[PDB]
């Protein structure tokens, strides 16, 4: 199988699209930015990276994956002089539906099914396939950088950012901080926080606790419980692999999980004074997992 590669324009990106000063996201070496195709007025984000070996690694790697049906698609890479410095422009497909956990956090009736749960598991499970089957890491699969590509319910989720993306041929644990990601993600998407030792919120994990409290989780069965401490394993020697969990029937017939209403869209709405420090605290962790 043969895969053509990564031809970057020299032209000045102006020239080709109109560049706004709105911002999509914050991302580890720029800013995401809103710009229109002015031949078809189509609508687009644009990452500016300072061109250096580094971001050209992220390009290149991001590239190789970019035709994946579950990560962000890149259009064109564009090599600039921007502002007085040397950029490399990235043009990608732009996603309106917004970030994963916002999405389900905004869901008015609050019911969110064990179902849905597996399927979007599987979703970013086969992102992490196609990346790992060629011998990349991501290593900072999480909540932001989890996005839909429209608001419509049938959008699909899509996986962002390379900015910590390595090759791992001959450092093969390099792969196991994704997998941690996954067991978290899993974790929140079924009760609605993080797995997590940690004002006028509820204490979800008490220090040092049993790990599935039953309030949120006496309904889950032990088999679902099984596949997420295979994930969160301390160990990355003894940790699930993407090939085990993408065999998983609780991930292969995600179709005929059962529907059990969980708690997670409504802990989301209660704890929401504290999703900044979630996403900080996966960062931490992240940061000594990769
Ligand atoms: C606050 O989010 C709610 C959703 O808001 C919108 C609205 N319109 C477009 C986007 C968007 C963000 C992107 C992206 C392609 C790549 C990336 C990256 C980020 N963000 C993005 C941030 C981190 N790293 C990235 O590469 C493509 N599109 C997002
Ligand atoms: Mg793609």
């Amino acid at each position: 199988h043969v895969k053509s590669g990564l031809q970057i324009k020299k032209n000045a990106i102006i020239d080709d699209y109109k560049v706004t000063s709105q911002v999509l996201g914050l991302g580890i070496n720029g800013k995401v930015l809103q710009i229109f195709n002015k031949r078809t007025q189509e609508k687009f984000a644009l990452k500016m990276l300072q061109d250096c070996p580094k971001a050209r690694r992220e390009v290149e790697l991001h590239w190789r994956a970019s035709q994946c049906p579950h990560i962000v698609r890149i259009v064109d890479v564009y090599e600039n002089l921007y502002a007085g410095r040397k950029c490399l422009l990235i043009v990608m497909e732009c996603l309106d539906g917004g970030e994963l956990f916002s999405r389900i956090q905004d869901r008015g009736d609050q019911a969110f099914t064990e179902r849905e749960a597996s399927e979007i598991m599987k979703s970013i499970g086969e992102a992490i396939q196609y990346l790992h089957s060629i011998n990349i890491a991501h290593r900072d699969v999480k909540p932001e950088n989890l996005l839909y590509t429209s608001k419509r319910p049938n959008a699909i989720l899509k996986l962002t950012d390379f900015g910590f993306a390595k090759e791992t041929t001959g450092e093969k644990y390099d792969k196991s901080c994704d997998m941690w990601s996954l067991g978290v993600i899993m974790y929140i998407l079924l009760c609605g926080y993080p797995p997590f030792y940690s004002p006028g919120m509820k204490t979800r994990i008490r220090m040092g606790q049993y790990e599935f409290p039953n309030p949120e989780w006496s309904e889950v069965s032990e088999e679902v419980k099984m596949l997420i401490r295979n994930l969160l394993k301390t160990e990355p020697t003894q940790r699930m692999t993407i090939t085990e969990f993408m065999n998983h029937p609780w991930i292969m017939q995600s179709t005929k999980v059962p529907q059990t209403p969980l708690h997670t869209s409504r802990v989301l709405k209660e704890d929401k004074e504290r999703w900044e420090d979630v996403k900080e605290e996966m960062t931490s962790a992240l940061a000594t997992m990769r």
